[PDB]
This record gives C-alpha cells, sequence and structure tokens, in this order.
C-alpha cells in the first residue's frame, strides 16, 4: 500500500468551458531552477515521461492539458505554476490560470478574508507574473463564480504577414501578437472553412500547416523574454454564434490539437491586435466566443510604449514598441479529485498516442 | 451536487472506469433489466463519466451493483462513449481485478487464486484473480471464462467499394457479435500509422455486412446485430499466434487484444479444427499487448441451430473459452458534478461522417 502510493500525483482536475485543467498539487521532487521558466526547462530536459504519463492515455487522452504547481518565487506571487499538455509546456494559459486561481479559493490553498467577495491570487508563470482574481458567490465562503486574469503584456508583433501554404489554401495573410504565447491570428474565411465542429479536422489541419510554414518562414523573439522564440498557437477566427460575442475563434497548438475554450491567451493576444489597429478602445469590453458556444470576456486596462524596444511593426517613425494590459474573464468547475498512479511495471505509465506524427 | 468515486484502471491501454460508490439507486429484477433501466432514464450518467471534460472519446467503464444472480459476487453495466454495453472482456478483467486489490471480494488465508463472478447482462461471467507469490491481494493477472460463444457463419464474400473489392469474413459470438477479416484481404498492414484505414474499411465492411445478412442470436431475440470488426494479421510478437485490432461503435478501435473479440476468434478456430482444447491461443494487440487464451470445452445445444450448424448436427457448437489478462490500477478517483456545470454531462466534438 505504502509502495503502490509510490511515485503517484495528487490532482484537481478542472475544466474551464470544457476545457480540461489537471492541476497536479503534489508528488513532485523538489525540481531545480531559480525561476519558473527555468524549473520549466528542468522538467522538459529531464523529466519529461512525468508529462506524458499525466496528459496521454491511458491516464489522459490526446486533448488533456495541466500544470504542475510550485511553491511562488516572484515577490508577491501566491503559487508557482508550470503549463503543460499532450506535445509540450506552453509559457502561459489563460483557461488553466482561470482554472488555477479558481481551484487556490475553492480548495483553500489562499485563505478567503472574511465577509470578502473578490480573493487576489497571483501566478508566478514561465512568462512573467499573472494577477488573478477570484469572484466569489455571493452568500458563499469560498465557492468562485467567475475569475479574471490581468495577463502578462500584450502586444502585436509583426502585421499582416503572407505565408504561402499547399493547396486549398495558397497565399494567406496573419497577424502575429504575443499574449503570452505568440499567436498566428488568421480569419478562418481566408482558408475556405468556416468555423463548426463539423470542420473542426480541416481547421486542425489548416493550422498545423501554417504554424509549420511560420516557423519556418519567420523568426520571432519575445524582446524582454529570451527563452520565448517560436510562435507556438495558430488563432483561427470568424464570426460569432452568440449574439453576445463579438467573434467565435478556435486556437490550434502542439500535436494539431484544438482548445475547448475560446482561449484566453489567444484573447489577449487579438485584443493587442485590434487595439494596435484602433478597433477596439481601452476598457471596451470584447468577447470571445468558442466552438462549443461558450464565452470567455476581455478588455484592455492600460498602454504603455516601451522606449528603445521594437518589433517588427514598430515603425521606423516611432521610439518605442506599443504593449498593453489585458483583462480576461471566464468560469471553470472542479470534475474530480484523483490522485494518479504509476506502477513501475505498467507498460504504459508514461502514457501513449495513437494520433500520427 | 453529486459526487461518484472510481477506481480508474486500463488493460493493456484500454480504459476501464469503474465506479464503485454514489450511483442513484436503479431498479431491475435482473442485470439485463438493470441495463435497459440506465440506457432509457438515465444516460445521463454515462455521458458524464464517460464524455470529455471527465472522460474522452475513447474512455470505456462500468457501474458495479449488487448482485442478483445466485452465484455472483458483483453485478455490472458495461458502457463507452456510444451507448450501455452487454459484455466487455477488457473491463471484466479489470472488475476482477479491483475487485480483489481494493478487497470488494475476500481472499482466503494462503490462496493464490480468488474467483470473482460477475453478474452481467450477458449472463455470469467467472473470472479468477491469480496472486502474486506471497502477498496479502496483489494480483499478478486475472482469467475470465466468458459466456459461451460460438462460429456463427462461415466464409461469407463481402464485395466492398475499392480498392477492397471482394472481402472474406466468419461471422462469431464472444459475449459481442464480430466479422472476423483478415487485414490481408483489405490490403491494409495492421499497425497505429494505419489505425485510420482500418477504421474506414471497419466501418465499410461492417454497414455491407448488416446489409447482406441479417444475424440473431438463437438464445436471445434482442442482439441481433454485427457491430464489432476484428481485423487480423501476422503477430509481431513472436509468443504470439496473431495480431488483431477490434473495430466498432463510431470509428472506435480497441487498444487491447479484447476479450470478446479472442473467445470469437478461437470458437472460429475451433470449429475449424485449427485449435484444440486446452491449447493456449495468444493475441497480440495493436499496442503489442496480448492476451491469453484456451478452449475448456465444446457443447452442443440439441434443437437449436445457426447458419454454420450442417445439416444433421441436431445441434450448434458452443465453445467455453477463458481469456487471461493484465489490469493496472491508474488512479483512485472521486468525479465531481456540480448542477451549475453546463458540461455536467459532458460533451463530444466527434462526427459521424456521412456522405449523399
Ligand atoms: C488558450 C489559453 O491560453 O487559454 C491557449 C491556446 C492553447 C492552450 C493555451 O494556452
Ligand atoms: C473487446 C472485449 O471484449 O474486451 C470488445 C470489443 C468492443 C468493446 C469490447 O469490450
Amino acid at each position: 500500500e505504502i509502495m503502490r502510493f509510490k511515485k503517484s500525483f495528487t490532482c484537481i482536475d478542472m475544466h474551464t468551458e470544457g476545457e480540461a485543467a489537471r492541476i497536479v498539487t503534489s508528488g513532485l521532487p523538489h525540481i531545480p531552477g531559480s525561476n519558473m521558466a527555468e524549473k520549466k526547462a528542468y522538467l522538459q530536459e529531464n523529466m519529461d515521461y512525468l508529462r506524458r504519463g499525466i496528459m496521454l492515455e491511458p491516464r489522459g487522452h490526446d486533448d488533456m492539458f495541466g500544470a504542475f504547481l510550485f511553491d511562488p518565487i516572484e515577490e508577491g506571487a501566491d503559487l508557482g505554476i508550470v503549463f503543460m499538455d499532450t506535445g509540450g509546456y506552453l509559457n502561459m494559459c489563460g483557461h488553466n490560470s482561470i482554472a488555477a486561481v479558481t481551484a487556490a479559493v475553492e480548495t483553500g490553498i489562499v485563505s478567503v478574508p472574511a465577509k470578502a467577495t473578490n480573493v487576489p491570487v497571483v501566478l508566478d508563470t514561465p512568462a512573467g507574473l499573472v494577477r488573478g482574481t477570484a469572484h466569489l458567490q455571493s452568500g458563499t465562503e469560498s465557492e468562485v463564480s467567475n475569475a479574471s486574469i490581468i495577463n502578462v503584456p500584450s502586444f502585436l508583433y509583426q502585421q499582416d504577414v503572407v505565408v504561402v501554404l499547399p493547396k486549398p489554401y495558397g497565399e494567406v495573410r496573419v497577424d502575429i501578437a504575443f499574449g503570452g504565447n505568440f499567436f498566428a491570428i488568421v480569419p478562418a474565411e481566408q482558408l475556405g472553412i468556416d468555423i463548426s465542429v463539423q470542420n473542426l479536422s480541416r481547421l486542425q489541419e489548416a493550422g498545423e500547416l501554417l504554424r509549420t510554414e511560420i516557423n519556418r518562414s519567420v523568426k520571432v523573439q519575445h524582446p524582454q523574454l529570451p527563452h520565448i522564440n517560436t510562435v507556438d498557437c495558430v488563432e483561427i477566427y470568424g464570426p460569432p454564434t452568440n449574439p453576445e460575442a463579438n467573434y467565435k475563434n478556435v486556437v490550434i497548438f502542439g500535436n494539431r490539437q484544438a482548445d475547448r475554450s475560446p482561449c484566453g491567451t489567444g484573447t489577449s493576444a487579438k485584443m493587442a491586435t485590434l487595439y494596435a489597429k484602433g478597433q477596439l478602445r481601452i476598457g471596451e469590453t470584447f468577447v470571445y466566443e468558442s466552438i462549443l458556444g461558450s464565452l470567455f470576456q476581455g478588455r484592455v486596462l492600460g498602454e504603455e510604449r516601451i522606449p528603445g524596444v521594437k518589433v517588427p511593426v514598430t515603425k521606423d517613425a516611432e521610439e518605442g514598441m506599443l504593449v498593453v494590459t489585458a483583462e480576461i474573464t471566464g468560469k471553470a468547475f472542479i470534475m474530480g479529485f484523483n490522485t494518479m498512479l504509476f506502477d513501475p511495471t505498467d507498460p504504459f505509465k508514461n502514457g501513449f498516442t495513437l494520433k500520427q506524427y
């Protein structure tokens, strides 16, 4: 029995509008690193089989997502966190950050002061500090109605980038923007495919293509964060189905996996792009719809121009790059408490996938 | 604010989410009625536990109940993402295993084998947990004696659209109905890379089959369609006799060798004199896992026949087949359902692919 639970992990399984967040709360040994990005590096280089065992079949599946919690390192942070999926490790994730804020408060990782209606929860992520706020349900001790995250600085990186793709797509114009991860943002109409669950496979294909061509043709580099230097996601957007939504989108990333949520980092990136182009005013509410009909809300809270520091879109005529502080709001639920087990003789203790390449 | 406890298992990669507590009270005077009740009035329980976000498109599981049938230790109803089912070889092995490892049935002092009898919608499934050398209750592997199995109809030729054309299958029962077909007949080599193609070929073949042949379980009217296609070929593992993948539901492949598929395969071979009683048959999966099997005996059912029963036989030939495999516990889970959670009953993004 003592030997059964050797190398086990404990998780709070959650979801944010259908998208998994497997939040691993214990089981890791000490992981060397002086910051969250280094701990993530250590995991990827030395312990990547853990991610595979926790994320993939049979304990997960090809669209599972999660995170390891750590003690916070940065000043003012409550919780350290490293995100993972079926392909690798993202520097940030909006839906998991929303889930983490929700879990922190619902399970007592962070104390709720008496008679409080909002509880802050600051996450120390590999992308930087993410300031969360849990909004409590009126008349409960610590039930969370929904959660806000103030993202790391977001920005438009390169505008009107043409990408050459095989038929039936061809030339597609995209923007490249940072919202925690680098996205390539492309309207669906430029792919010939409208956004629906029926067309998902065509979309997943279209966005694995587009993303490879991008990382071939276009070098990106976060100007304040050396370690962030590829386009991890493709955000395909179109007209809203929901009347409350400005737009619908699906984000394709990793092993051509599709995000079920409206995507928080993606929403930050979209809003930074709209804002840079004068199509969104500061404080205005922006609503993004998912493929499942769920909504995230967002607003741009502040702008800054960073002197002497430039990205491709920054004009010759301008001093510094424009960045924005974007808030994203959504709702997460606890769906289970799990103790995941790994028998040394389990031939699938490190998981498996039947997905091609 | 509902709450279920589960022992999450897998049998050589194939899920078995065994629900041990928290289910509502479900009527029925036998296990088939209990399953009928579940499917007509409580399908939301299955959907919540099997589908995303708590499960996924290839999740599989079972609800434990008090046994009803005399001699049984556990009542059980199986299910997957497509519906509730009557029998499941891999989940039976997992259930036997969990039953002994978590102390649902007793271990006699100094025993090396523990019987666990399951009361399923398809009848009694007599299982045995084989214990590891000197442990309180660590399970080495488990055997199940399937419900009676048989060849049903033989060398059925099937004209499929190209590139397939002519393919010959046998049809057999192992707790579920199967169409057994050589991979070679389809022109596809069995591998992970070819899974998509094998899943299509399974659908196409299955369709033409149910179109061109009606089938009937001559002891129960209702069980009357071929849902599963067992595609087999040369083994990769030298211990194995053959390799196979079972295609079922909606372009779903079984990750395990498939217990009921294995029983059906053995009934087939036996009827063709290709397998002896007591001989050990080893069947490999697409992931390289093995189940072992042995025909324990045969029987004739006087009066009763099926298309293969030759004129003069008086009764169809059935066999009793035993299947053995290993299941692992991969989690102790407590599944939660907020009444305000819009996905409390889960969702799937998987489409039925259809033309016109
Ligand atoms: C969505 C999000 O940030 O919520 C992103 C797209 C893929 C996973 C993500 O981090
Ligand atoms: C395999 C088995 O009996 O283990 C069956 C084929 C389809 C689903 C099953 O359970």
